[PDB]
Formats: structure tokens, C-alpha cells, sequence
């Protein structure tokens, strides 16, 4: 039969000097179920490091430990946490809990690590905590308890997993002389109840509450005696305290891990909030910026789209003056769009004067642009009728006062519903009657607001101008020819019919082109020197959360000796960077919105604020992306962590 | 006559639940020089409370404790720390050291806080650790000594400033029984000495190291009886240890501040390389996008400085598509020129044309651009001349083979030093003689870096074009008078010299004028968007020193209880952010420079890198203010802090 914990020539040296030095020499010792041991030596003794590999916190380097058969000299990390989870409870000299929990929660954590029912592990933990006397106190924080409490609450939290081994380092060191006699009546009670508990101190009056006394000098055991305590005819036991003992719990213990990170973040509000503001402002400048480009890059060309696809406009314009001075050399007439329809690349042509007049119905007056342009100018431009029709070419030819209105002019006069279509409308001393309506080329609400009037450009010529002479001329490109071979032939061609290079083009796809080209790349390089902002933030998400490993150092190194396995640590706090990102990624996208909003009213003509959903979406994930790439290298680093080095980290 | 402790009626009352609590209850006590008092008494009884107020830590809040006749019922925080460096000394349970100095650094620390010359202070320090047994662990930081070897390293530390009352709060709680007997013996033969020692403690044996023991409970004193040590049997005394002891000194603790706040940067590498990171990026990006905005703007105007000052430039449309319909649509000629000449706002006029020969000399050969100019050019484009002269009208007329080269060719073809004037070299095919070398329009190279050469214009489209028009023509206006009406009024007469409005002007000084603005908008925008980065860096760095805030607390509170003012502690912390801002700072000025090196190598010629050295010196005041501004909130929130409440942190 196996000796619960068996050990044989323990050994345990340590470098020193381009040499060693024994710590443990040779140790053999056979602990039985149920036994009440104490190990006392003075500082340098070994009981320590003895204590440390007998919690399978340690490796020997050297012979044999043996808990309950299972060897533990070559296991690994995971192995040795499964160990501490099925025998061991650990009780330190200081009462090492987690201030951030409450006495119930501290009480909890091993079984959280072991994979147990929280119902049924909530029922256990305060049962442990009412049957030591803190029923009334459960609730309560680590710094809202007394030492005794403290170490009665960790007690408690050493019997969850069953209490198979309560090993305590010194107990009664840090607390008085009542709550000393209070915690080693417990222990006492328990290895009544059959738990084995080794007791590590330097006081032999300490050791004396035992039965087995193992003194310890210099890394060897020199006595090994049986004892019965004086105090076992006061405290008698009218108290009977006996309480002895792929896919699955991964997702419990993330549940417990994103719980765990938040309380985190509520105990430190003020770094949480400062960190999350780093993100708040990175990914706000970001989402910003990429949304003030877009915009502005829609707004810009809305204003270019008074233009067609596939249009090449042709333009003279320039300085005025007299009729036989200036008028004389105004080449570009109708007769040359007239020209221009006969040709093999152009499958639509359009003259183009206009003039802005008071435009008036039963009562209402505005200011109208009147485009006088072909019949042919709407299926140049694109534009769609709503109701009506477009003019005639004989109502061209005949000076037709036929008018064509845009959405807008019905908005301004036909705002009852009343049919525009047939009612006679009063352009500054000029009536004519709608027989159409014209939706616009405009992406958005308020990017054009203008009143756009169209009628005959032989009547707005005639009537309203008094010229020979066109402004421009518009001409949209048959069958997908080249633009630019086009562009050149009308050039060309106008040029020849005049007396000269009196004209000049407007190639509106190559215009567009370059617009969308200029824009999108500074809209890159402006929302990269954003992206630098977040960069920093990130950075500083890297340096708290580091910093946090240190702070929790000792809390690191109490989960791993309750049974805290490597990944479970990494989990938490990777978790932790992870949420603290993603909460301010949000916000910083919701502040961006209201900025944007912001924008939006006090913006020009040409600055505007345009949020694609995937930039939202994309801000998400890179939110979530900083977590994971820069809270990793600290989450790893506290997985990594000694849980010997953590406990005594101070 | 004065008794040096004087304690009466000290009532020490906190609240709990809308109401108080008395901790103190009217508690009277007289102490003396060289008293070995013992206070004891268990959790509850108010002897730590009463042991902080003796320490000048605390003030008794209804009562009156004199220190050598003086009340500090009313002092402040400073006063309290004046009787503390002046009659106290401190040891704590846990050996409060500060990790990061050595043995005789800690033992300085009081020094430092007090006007203590440094040798002399360094000489008493290493002269008590050698006394206490440390002499060959002077240097040991406390990871490297045992806690017997802490707390001796804290009572050298109490002694420093003279020991005058050593107050030890359990110092032999946390150490073992051999060290504890050799701390109380060094206690003793310190009293022996005529230190006067208070000890605090809840475990009689450890009372009874004094020879007068007084006893707390529930807030009162019960008990107040001499007592006799039984080692004093032991201790024949052998070794008779017997030691018993604003614009002046400001700038020495200040020194002091800059070498704490220097080793804690020392301590925390890591940290302090990511703060100081995030303000390198952050510095280094706006100096950065400063520098690069500034170059490109200047860059992109040397392009126009080549179309001079207040120079309106006639270009005219294609007038290609054929070489009969170049012969009949090249209306623009220099006789236009000669017409432009004799107007009234004319000082200066130039036609131009320009091809591109290969240019040799002796034996050297590179291709050239050789522009047709009239004499006048050099006046319109502003260009001097570095050595030669100009044309003659005459060699205009006589359609000379003179020509004036610019520096670029005098590099490609004159690097001997030999003098260009006089020389001839060969343009294609044609001869000609140099007379005169000018000095460019440009300062960054960008793009030019080309070879040019002037000749008359007459020569050049006689004898290397073959053609009779002119590409473009430049005129200068006086006066600047209208220049902008000029510009219409060449139209005018260009048009009505020609058959058609066959020519388009275009304003230099509108051009320039535009970049400049628009360039500079630019420029505005996106180095603020740098400075969102460098905000967010100065956040990390305040939520990083709130961190060391924190982290240091205990450190804090010794310091305090040490003699440090709230003054010494808020320098320390605020000059710790400040050297980490102010480094950062000009490591980005580094990398900002390097970076702008890198760019330089970037294919565009268009973006250029300049930087103004105010934009450095801007840099490194804007980091330093990073560093006292945010920078300020941690330091003063140190400097705050309730010592008690600082060194019972945990
Ligand atoms: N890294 C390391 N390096 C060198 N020596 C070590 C190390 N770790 C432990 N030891 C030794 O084990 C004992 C630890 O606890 P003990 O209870 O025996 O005394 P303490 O004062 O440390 S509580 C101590 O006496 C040390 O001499
Ligand atoms: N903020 C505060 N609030 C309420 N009560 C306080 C507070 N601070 C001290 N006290 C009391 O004074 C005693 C402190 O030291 P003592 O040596 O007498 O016992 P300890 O267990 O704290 S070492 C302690 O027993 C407490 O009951």
C-alpha cells in the first residue's frame, strides 16, 4: 500500500558560484493520511523549500516525492496544478487572499479552477465560511476583515477542494496571541476530522500544537518524535467540526475569467477609464478622419455630377465688353452642336446657355437658374423624368415657352401636391408651363438645394439673353468610344470650323477620375497619421497591462497553488486587455459619431462626415486586434510566472 | 522640568456608521530619556494608534503630547516631519525598505531629507551598518539580505538622524527566533546607549525585552510596572555598543529628487522605455508631419518661383492635330510679344520657345533644354546674372548664336573651373557662345536638376524649329499696378490682334499665392491630427505615474515618517515625469530627423522635409510640459497621502 505523501533522498540544490549548494540533503520521510506533522527550523533550515515541493510547487532536482503514489519529480506545470487541485489546500503566514474579492469569492476560486457546479460551490462556500464563524462576514472584502478572519476565510478556501493536505507556512505569525489560539484550534479540529495538515514554522511552541514534530537544520531532518499537545484537556471539542472532502469546463472557466477581469477594472476605475480613453481618442481619430474623407470625397463629387458620364463639355468662356469686340469672337454658336450630332462618337449633344431669374406661381417667388438646352440635355446629363416629358424639337425649333422643373423647384412651389405638370409658372417676365419633372443627379439632402429650370435654349437665347452665342456645349460619347479620342476629334472639329483654337474641353470622367484618385489617397495618408494616435494608445494598453502583472504578482502565484493551471492565467488576463479594448473601441466609434454630427453642422460645401458601416466594423475588430497583440506579451508574462518566486514576491 | 514624551488625555475618536468610535480613551502617560518602554496590548487595544501619535505620525484629535515641551495637537504636515527628523527614528515589522537603494542608501534616505552634508552623511552610513554587522553587505540591495539583515539595515537607518526615540512596531514579528534575539539585543544596548526606545507588541515574551512595561487594552492603559529582562543575565555586555546622537539647501534635494527619480527609472526599465515611447512617437510624428508639410510647400513653390514676380503668362490652346493645321491655328507669334511690349503696364515682355539638343563641349555631352528668349526674360523671370550679360536687342534682330547658361550646365560642362564666357559649345547643330551664366529661381532640386540654355528666341525658332509662333510669352507689370486687370487687358488685345479669343492667360502671383495658402491649410490640419497622438502619450505618462503612485505607497509613507515633507515627495514624483517627457522628447526629435533622411530618399520630387530648429526647440518645451502637466495630479496626489494609511498599505 501507498504512503499518502512518500519521500525518498529528496535533494534539492541551487546554483551558486559556478558551483551549487544543497538546500534539501537527502531527505527521506513518510507522511501517513491523517497525521498532524510539524516542520520547525530557523531561517537557512530548508522547511521552506521541503513545504514547497511537498505542495507540488517545486521539483526535487534530485530523488523521489510521492504523493499518494504519483511521482511528481518530472511533471509538468499543468500536472503539478492537478495535484494541488485533488490533495492540497494551502494556508500562507501573511493570509494571502484577493482584495478585489469577497471572502465568498476567494473561497470559490479553487473550485472554480477545479471545474465545480457554481451553484454547488456557492452552497459549499458558505457552508465553509458559516461552519469557521464568518457566516455574518461572507460578503465581506479582504481589507474589510481582521487577520484571523483573513486566515479563517483562507482556511475555508484550503478545504474546497477537500482538504486532503493542508500544508500552513507559519499561521500564527502575522496575527496575536487569540486569533493564533483561535486558527490552531481549527487545524487541530480538522486532522481530527482526519485531514493531514503539515505545519511549517520556526517556533517550536507552534510545533508543539502538533503530534508530529520534525525539526529540520541545515537541509537535513536531525529529530522525529511523536507529541501530544498540553492544551488538548482545555479545548475540548464541543464543537464538532468534521469536514473532510474537451469542450466543457474550458468555457466555465472563461466565463469566470471575463468576470474576474471586470471586477478588475471596477477595483481601478481610474486606470481603467485612463487606459480605455487612449483607445477612446486613437480609434475616434480614426474613424474620423476615414469618415471626413469619404464624405467629403461624395460632396465634392456631387458637385462635380452637375456633369454627365462619358460628357465632354466644351467651353469658351472669358473676358466681356462690346458686341463688335467681345461678342464677335464668341465662335461657339448651336449650329455648332448641330455638327456635333452628326458625328460617328457622339450619341448626344446639347447647347447650354442660362440666366437666373424671380420665378413665381400663385403667390410664391424664388430664385431659379433657367438653363436654356436641347431636348437632347436630359439624356446627355442622365437626368430622369419624374412625371412629364422633355421639349419637342420642333418646340425648340418654334421658341417653345414649354418649362421643364427639377425636384426642388416642385418642393419650393408645388408644395401642396397640386400637379405641377400643365400649370403655367412666371420666370422673372417670362411665363411658361411645366411639361415635366426632372429628378437630379444629387446624393443627399441638403448637397444641392439649388432650382434648376429648363426650357429651350433657342427661347432663353431669345427671350430672356438676347445673344447668338451658347455658353457651352455638351456632348455625351456614342458606344463606349474613347472619351479622349472623342475629346480630341470635337476639338478638332470645332476648331477647324472656326476660325481658330477658340474652344476648350472639360473631360468629365477624366475630372472624376482625378478627383476620387487625389481625394482617396490623401484620405490614406491623413487617417495613417491617425492610425500613429493609436498606435500610442495600444502601447500604453501593453505598459498598464504589464504593470498589472506585476501588482498581481502574489495573486498570480495563490491561483496557481489553488490549482490555477498556466493557460487559466493567460486567459484572465488576456481577457482583461482584450475587454478593456473593445470597451472604448465602441465608445471611441460612438464619440466619432457625435463628432461627426458635429461636423456636419458646422462644415462647408465641400467638408462632410460619411460613416460606412465596415469602418465601424473594422474599428471593432482593430480594437479587439490591439487587445489581443499587445495585451498578450503581459498575459503570457504572468502565465509564465514562478508560483514560488510569486508567492514571495515582496 | 520637562519630561521628553508628555502624553495627557489622548482621545483618538473614528468614524464608523454616523457616529465615532474612541480609539484612545483619554489616555495620560509620561515617558523619560532613556526609558525602555514596552507597550502591549492585542488586536483592538489602540497601541499602534497610540504609537503613530507618539511618532509625530498622527495627532491625538482631543488631548495635548508634547515632544521635548512642544504641542502637536495644531501642527501641520511639515512640523510634524520637523519633530520626526529631529527626535524620532522608525522601525517597522516587515523591515520597510526601499527596494531599490542599497543598504547604505536606505540608511542615507534621512539624511537626504534632513540638511545633511552627502560625504558626510555616506561616512555615517557606512560606520553604522559596519557597527550592526553589516559591513560586508553594505552595498546589498533588500532582495539580497535576510529580514535579521533588513531590520538591522532599519535600525542604522533610525540611528542616522541621531535616535534620539526609536519607535519598533514589532520588529521581531516577522523575523525568526536567533534573529529576533539579536534585533532586541541591539535594542538594548542601544537604551543601555541612551536611546530612548518604544516597543510595540501583543506578545509578552517579547515585552519583557523592556524594563518598563506598560499594557493597553480596549483603549485604556491597565498596567504600568518595571520589569528586569532575564537575558540581561545572558548579556554581560562584552561589546559595549554605545552610539547614542527657500533658495539654500532646496537645490541639494532637488539634486537628490533628479538621482531617485533617475534610479527609479533605472528599476523599471521596461516601463519607463514604453512611456518614453509613446512621447518619442508622438514628438517624432509631429516634427515629423511639421518638417514634411514646410519642405513639400517649399518645394512645390521653387516649381513656380520659374514663372517670376508678378508675371502674367500667355500660353495658347493645341492648335495641333496637323502641320496644316498647325501652320494655321499658331496664331500666338512674337510679333504679339512686340504689340505687348509698347502697353502702358508692360515693363518687360518675353516670347518663348523651347527643344531639346544634346549639348556638347570638348568632349563632354548631355541633353539640354534650349529656350528661345528675348533679351528682356532675365528682368521678367527675376533671374540674375553670375557672371556674364544678356542678350543684344541687336543680336535679337541679327538672329545671334550667343546663349546664357544657367549653373547646372556650368557644373555639367565647366567643373574644371575654366570660365564658361567666351566659350563655344555645340546645341544639336548649331554653334554658340557663351555670354553669361545665371543663377536659378530655385533652392530645393526636386525636379530641376535640368540643364538650361537661352538663346535668342529668333535663332532658335529659325534655325532648330522651323516654325514661325511662339509657345508662350511672359510679361512683367509695373508697378504692380492691376496686374489682375492686365491680365484682362492682354486678353483683350491678344483676341482682337487675332481672329478669336485663341489664348488664356495665367496670373503667377495668384498661383503662387494659392499653394502657399492652400499647402499651408494642409499643413495645419494634418500635424494636428499628429498632436491628437502626442496627447494620448501624455495620458499614458499621467496614467503610468498614478501607477508608480500607487505602487510606491509604503515607499511614500517611509519616506514621510522618515522626515520627508510633502514638498520632497511631490519634487520626486514630478521630476520623475518630467526627465521621462524631456528624454522622450528629444529621442523624437531624434527619429523625427532620421526619418526625415529616409524620406528624402522617396521617389517624389514634390515632397520635401525642411526643419525649422523652433520646431525643435518647440518640441523639446512642449515635452517638458508634457511632463509637468500631467505630470503634476500623480505627484501632488503623492504628496497627499496620510502616512499611516501609507505605510499600513496592503
Ligand atoms: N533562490 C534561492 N536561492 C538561494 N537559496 C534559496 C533560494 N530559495 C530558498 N533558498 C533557501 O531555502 C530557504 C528558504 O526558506 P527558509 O524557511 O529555510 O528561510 P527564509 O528566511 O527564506 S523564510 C532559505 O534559507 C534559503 O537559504
Ligand atoms: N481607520 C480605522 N478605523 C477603525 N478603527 C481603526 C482604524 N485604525 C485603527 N483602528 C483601530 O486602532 C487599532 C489599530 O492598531 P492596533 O495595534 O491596536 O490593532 P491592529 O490589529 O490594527 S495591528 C485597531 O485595533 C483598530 O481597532
Amino acid at each position: 500500500k501507498q504512503a499518502l505523501l512518500e519521500v525518498s533522498n529528496l535533494v534539492r540544490e541551487f546554483p551558486a558560484g559556478e558551483s551549487t549548494i544543497q538546500i534539501l540533503k537527502g531527505i527521506d520521510l513518510t507522511i501517513y493520511e491523517g497525521e498532524l506533522v510539524a516542520i520547525v527550523g530557523q531561517s537557512g533550515s530548508g522547511k521552506s523549500t521541503l513545504m514547497n515541493i511537498l505542495g507540488c510547487l517545486d521539483r526535487p532536482t534530485s530523488g523521489s516525492y510521492k504523493v499518494n503514489g504519483q511521482e511528481t519529480g518530472k511533471l509538468e506545470p499543468d500536472q503539478l496544478a492537478q495535484l494541488r487541485r485533488e490533495y492540497f489546500g494551502f494556508i500562507f503566514q501573511r493570509y494571502h487572499l484577493l482584495g478585489d474579492l469577497s471572502a465568498e469569492g476567494n473561497v470559490e476560486v479553487p473550485a472554480v479552477y477545479a471545474g465545480v457546479t457554481p451553484a454547488d460551490r456557492k452552497q459549499r462556500a458558505t457552508a465553509l465560511l458559516t461552519e469557521l464563524g464568518l457566516g455574518t462576514k461572507t460578503q465581506n472584502r479582504p481589507s474589510q476583515l481582521s487577520g484571523g478572519q483573513q486566515q479563517r476565510v483562507s482556511i475555508a478556501r484550503a478545504l474546497m477542494n477537500g482538504g486532503d493536505v493542508i500544508l500552513a507556512d507559519e499561521p500564527t505569525g502575522a496575527l496575536d496571541s487569540h486569533s493564533g489560539v483561535e486558527v490552531m484550534r481549527i487545524l487541530r479540529e480538522l486532522n481530527a476530522a482526519g485531514h493531514t495538515i503539515i505545519l511549517v514554522t520556526h517556533d517550536m511552541q507552534v510545533a508543539k500544537n502538533a503530534t508530529r514534530i520534525i525539526e529540520i537544520s541545515d537541509g537535513e531532518i536531525i529529530s522525529d518524535r511523536p507529541n501530544v499537545p498540553d492544551q488538548s484537556l482545555e479545548e475540548v471539542k464541543s464543537d464538532p467540526d468534521a469536514a473532510p472532502a474537451a469542450w466543457r469546463s474550458t468555457l466555465d472557466r472563461l466565463s469566470e475569467a471575463f468576470q474576474m477581469a471586470l471586477l478588475s477594472m471596477n477595483a481601478h476605475r481610474m486606470r481603467t477609464f485612463l487606459t480605455m480613453l487612449g483607445i477612446i481618442i486613437g480609434i475616434a481619430s480614426v474613424v474620423t478622419v476615414v469618415a471626413l474623407g469619404n464624405g467629403s470625397q461624395q460632396q465634392i463629387l456631387s458637385n462635380i455630377s452637375s456633369l454627365g458620364t462619358n460628357t465632354i463639355t466644351v467651353f469658351q468662356g472669358r473676358g466681356f465688353g462690346d458686341n463688335s469686340k467681345t461678342a464677335n469672337f464668341k465662335t461657339l454658336v448651336p449650329a455648332d452642336a448641330d455638327a456635333l450630332m452628326t458625328q460617328p462618337y457622339v450619341s448626344a449633344v446639347s447647347p447650354m446657355v442660362s440666366t437666373s431669374k424671380t420665378m413665381r406661381y400663385q403667390q410664391n417667388e424664388a430664385n431659379a437658374t433657367i438653363n436654356g438646352v436641347s431636348n437632347d440635355y436630359f439624356d446627355v446629363k442622365g437626368l430622369v423624368f419624374k412625371d412629364g416629358q422633355t421639349f419637342d424639337q420642333r418646340s425648340v425649333r418654334d421658341r417653345s415657352q414649354d418649362v421643364v422643373i427639377d425636384t426642388n423647384t416642385q418642393k419650393q412651389f408645388f408644395s401642396d401636391g397640386t400637379n405641377p405638370i400643365g400649370q403655367v409658372v412666371l420666370l422673372g417676365s417670362v411665363p411658361a408651363r411645366i411639361i415635366g419633372i426632372v429628378e437630379p443627379q444629387t446624393s443627399g439632402m441638403g448637397s444641392d438645394d439649388t432650382l434648376n429650370v429648363y426650357m429651350p435654349y433657342t427661347t432663353v437665347m431669345s427671350r430672356m439673353l438676347g445673344q447668338a452665342h451658347v455658353r457651352n456645349i455638351v456632348v455625351r460619347i456614342n458606344d463606349k468610344y474613347s472619351t479622349s479620342a472623342a475629346e480630341n476629334a470635337i476639338v478638332n472639329l470645332l476648331t477647324q470650323r472656326h476660325g481658330a483654337q477658340d474652344i476648350f474641353t472639360m473631360n468629365s470622367d477624366s475630372i472624376r477620375q482625378t478627383i476620387e484618385k487625389t481625394t482617396s489617397t490623401m484620405t490614406l495618408l491623413v487617417s495613417a497619421i491617425a492610425v500613429i494616435s493609436l498606435v500610442v494608445g495600444g502601447i500604453g494598453v501593453m505598459n498598464i497591462m504589464l504593470v498589472s502583472v506585476t501588482e498581481r504578482t502574489q495573486e498570480i502565484g495563490v491561483r496557481m497553488a489553488v490549482g490555477a493551471r498556466q493557460s487559466d492565467i493567460l486567459q484572465q488576463f488576456l481577457i482583461e486587455a482584450i475587454l478593456v479594448c473593445l470597451i472604448g473601441g465602441v465608445l471611441g466609434v460612438l464619440l466619432s459619431l457625435g463628432l461627426g454630427q458635429l461636423i456636419n453642422k458646422f462644415a462647408g460645401g465641400n467638408f462632410a462626415v460619411a460613416y460606412s458601416t465596415t469602418s465601424i466594423v473594422a474599428a471593432f475588430v482593430c480594437s479587439t486586434l490591439i487587445g489581443v497583440v499587445f495585451g498578450f506579451l503581459p498575459a503570457k508574462n504572468a502565465a509564465k510566472l514562478d508560483p514560488v518566486a510569486a508567492l514571495s514576491r515582496e
